[PDB]
């Protein structure tokens, strides 16, 4: 109750900086688009204007990634399930870094490109969470970590359950009850308040999810396309896996050579702005759109593919709809626009993440599916025109819903899970595909999960970081013998004032092992130096209350490395007195098992 | 992948078996109301077949729980959650007692009476997982446990995400990944074949969830109803806990005399009967449905009450609507109605979980729920009867999301958990409503934290099952000092053929806690009896391999019960050696600590 009014103001204040950066990053999207229109049509200066906006903004993106935020490039979320999973960077939760990514995140959504929004926004969450959990309770650490990164991706969408079940479901082994109860209700209440503002000041009738596909719900599917249903996981799992091939053959890519990396420590800064040049030249919209159709900032994109109607048959008419207009060329099957649409888009979601930005991984990854699903919609629309009979109506087919299940299948084999399909249908506003989506979204997590690993897991390879994996494959020999550190920190009780003083003058660390005697060897427990020297302290000062804890552990020495990762992976602690006979005998560190498992 | 095979197999004959038995209740139902209607209407003979049918199916469902099934009366999910917390009862779990309870339980879903359905059905359903575990493998316990709980309630429902939310979030304290990968999996494809065989044989057109409460959706709420909102919650959730209280009322009251007690061993059987045979004289459609309307089997009669429009105006016609034309008394002003409703349904449905039955508490809640929500939509109709103006369209209320919202909220109270609001809304097949009925959930979940146990706590409570429960209140003296059991099973590795062939002849248990020597009394590990016979007799028939595990742990003979308590829940073991520097001091057990916290 009270810790959820913690949790509320956390959600509160999450919801303020959401609605914030995506309504100055749309007022900045409309002010482009409203210059771009209104000064003339020159392909001279449309062309030099279509330069000019965005690389100034990336590269001042850019710059504060740099200089301000010393190691901050490339975040998001798998550095924080690595935290999680033990190896903790408090100089890489600094609050300064914090306001150093957020604005340049915004400059990062400023961007025409497609950029990643949730993972950074997952990172600043835990940031804000971490930061006002040492504010409150002076006026239970991975805790705050899964708690962040719920209502950091239920704050960025307005999703709650899909936000806590995409926090919980990839992001541990084992899962605390009074961790979901804090999740989802500052889920939902996040999801609360980010809607309700954009109908408190700028109109937003009172609520979408985000976006209202609206449907017939009529007879929806049938199960006559049932067995094309099956094409919709398989291929787009297996793209989807290409995909990350493909990430891993740039990511070495990024250190494949020493010419580029001395010209990078040359000058560190102009490398993306250039290619993104290039791809600027393939994004121009009079002199290239005209075979790309480039005037699409994503989320107006998706929606406007989301119309619900078949576009063959509007291939029929020249009418004047909505923004949907834009997907005609007047002499061109639009079967080769959607060619050309995905081509371009997957070759260019690459080098979107590939350049020096905290980035995920979904929102382009969103449009390529949804790609695929209007083109699988429309190519049987042409296939089938008829549509069916029912009782004096004539039922076709639609492909809006067919773009929102490849919108969730593709992506959720990237994601490696299913709750990005939760958030799929959350934000669809209709859930008529629902069992057609789960099915295709297992089809394809299990394609995934049969041919090539994840993308944070390939994130945390190729940055080579401290983490723990494993595979369940326990070899005949492999023991602790080679492992535990026999350095011995030791405290006896019956140490008197110039031990004490001893003591004193010369460890460091926080906490020690506490034993009976040092010829004794047994461990007793653990005690912080901290609360010792404030003991004597206070009793040296006042011239002129020994409690006591216990150590909940002892590594049998022939123990397996799995087992022993196990051990610590149930556990969730960190360091092993390695005993025999309670006698220490070694001292085992997390790092080391995962030296240990690097073979 | 193989494994989900197994689980492809489960969920296809849960399929199977809920297709089966909702089938044949369906047309045991029509099958009544088809003789009800066509024999005559005489107010004699009417009273005498409504009398006939119900107490004859329900007491042939009351034989077959009481003969062939010895315990498993009152059953449902609070004991198998009581398994998983580590109490085994293989005797419960018996096949030849599944199909005691199943057809019987169809009998169960064959009255007119409200009933419960997933409870039973979770326990038949985690006894299929068992058999065909046991029958697989050969061609992990509470793994299997909470498997058969999602997919018995997602098989149930045809709600997969929800099915398995509700298995885990309730019935755990940590919970592996692996689990849940099999619990979406398994769930998913048992929604899917449980909703496509309706249209394979018996026409149910494509695909809805069950139930498809077609709304407007376009302006649906608005947010000046919202503080009407604040109303959805808070009552509800009171009045749900009330239910809780009651239900007490009368569980002590089925063992709060003497005399009852002598005639219940007097004769067993006539118990429920007689007084579901006055509520009988609480059913009858033409002498009191003139003021009750019983002519509601509670499915039918929930579609009924999901009706999309104002039945304040619709009091203004005397039009034949649909079903909703049995809500109307021709002088009688219908929130009257909705009072009398409420009032002899609530209750009702205690008495209906009342008798010895295996009975979930969630449907009569369902339609409670749902009744308050048209109730107040209803009346706030009555209040606000003008609507909103919009661009030359005047937008005004429909109770029907308000009764899908009750009947979200007051079950969600009932259940102390979210994932009930996640099945209804799945079930519901339209998503206006969600955050709405997400504040009003956590609302009356709070409210229910703050007055009242759990529904089945209290059972297990009142039933006095062997349970861990302790509320993290650690005091001050607490000591493990009375509780472990000195009995010392020993066995040294140095023992040759004569002690080999007396520790043939002595023991029985199935593994054994390995020393070095009895005199050393410092355990090394555990070994399996049954293991040592095999190598004994297979060593000794041929005439005329010594592997070795560890154990994994050591009580410090000064924890406190709290955490031990904890030390137990976060290894999921049984027992435990209390040793003192190697040398074995004590043996602790479930039971034992379950007797501490008694105290």
């Amino acid at each position: 109750g009270e810790d959820g009014i913690f949790l509320v103001l956390l959600g509160l204040l999450m919801a303020l900086v959401s609605w914030s950066m995506d309504y100055v990053s749309a007022k900045s999207l409309q002010a482009y688009k409203w210059s771009y229109a209104q000064m003339q049509p020159s392909l001279p200066l449309q062309f030099l204007v279509w330069v000019t906006f965005p690389l100034v903004l990336i590269l001042f993106s850019a710059l504060f990634c740099h200089l301000i935020s010393p190691q901050a490039v490339g975040s998001g979320i798998p550095e924080m399930k690595t935290i999680l999973r033990g190896v903790v960077l408090k100089e890489y939760l600094t609050m300064k870094a914090f306001v150093a990514k957020v604005v340049a995140l915004t400059a990062g959504l400023g961007s025409g490109i497609p950029v990643g929004k949730e993972g950074p926004f997952v990172h600043i969450a835990s940031i804000c969470a971490a930061v006002l959990s040492k504010f409150m309770s002076v006026f239970y650490y991975s805790d705050i970590l899964t708690v962040g990164c719920a209502v950091g991706v239920g704050c960025c969408f307005g999703t709650p359950l899909g936000g806590v079940l995409f926090s919980i479901e990839v992001t541990s082994t084992y899962f605390a009850v009074r961790n979901y109860w804090r999740g989802f209700f500052a889920a939902t209440f996040s999801a609360f308040v980010f809607r309700v503002l954009a109908v408190w000041n700028k109109d937003a009738v009172t609520i979408t999810a985000l976006f209202r596909t609206n449907f017939r719900m009529d007879f929806p599917f049938d199960l006559k396309e049932l067995p094309a249903f099956a094409a919709i996981g398989i291929c787009c799992g297996l793209l989807g896996a290409v995909f990350v091939y493909l990430h891993r053959q740039v990511m070495l890519g990024v250190r494949k050579h020493k010419a580029l990396s001395q010209f990078l420590a040359k000058h560190r800064l102009l490398y993306p702005g250039i290619v993104t040049f290039v791809i600027a030249s393939f994004t121009f919209p009079p002199g290239m759109g005209q075979f790309m159709a480039g005037e699409l900032m994503p989320r107006e994109a998706i929606s406007t593919l989301f119309d619900n109607n078949t576009w063959v048959k509007h291939a029929g008419d020249p009418e004047s709809l909505g923004q949907s207009a834009v997907w005609i060329h007047p002499r061109v099957n639009v079967v080769i626009i959607i060619f050309l649409f995905f081509v371009m888009k997957f070759w260019m979601s690459i080098v979107a993440t590939t350049m020096p930005i905290p980035c995920g991984g979904f929102m382009p990854v969103f449009v390529l599916g949804a790609a695929f699903g209007r083109l699988v919609g429309e190519i049987m629309a042409m296939l089938f025109p008829d549509g069916i009979l029912f009782d004096d109506i004539i039922y076709k087919i639609l492909p809006g819903g067919y773009a929102v299940i490849g919108a969730a299948a593709l992506t959720g084999a990237v994601s490696h899970t299913v709750s990005t399909a939760v958030i799929c249908f959350e934000l669809t506003g209709q859930i008529a595909h629902i069992l057609p989506m789960m099915v295709a979204v297992i089809l394809a997590n299990m394609v995934a999960q049969s041919l090539q690993p994840s993308l944070y897991d390939s994130i945390i390879q190729v940055k080579k970081l401290p983490y723990l994996p494993w595979n369940q494959l326990s070899k005949y020999t492999i023991f602790v013998e080679d492992i535990m550190v026999r350095d011995v920190k030791f405290v006896s009780a019956s140490y008197t004032y110039g031990e004490l003083r001893t003591l004193l003058q010369t460890t460091t660390v926080k906490t020690l092992p506490l034993v009976d005697s040092k010829d004794s060897m047994i461990l007793l427990g653990s005690v912080e130096r901290s609360e010792l020297q404030a003991l004597l302290q206070r009793h040296l000062c006042p011239e002129r209350s020994c409690c006591i804890d216990q150590s909940p552990f002892q590594l049998v020495e022939q123990t397996t490395l799995h087992k022993t990762h196990t051990l610590f992976s149930l556990l969730g602690l960190h360091l092993a007195y390695v005993t025999s006979m309670g006698k220490l005998r070694g001292v085992l560190a997390l790092e080391e098992l995962q030296k240990a498992i690097e073979g």
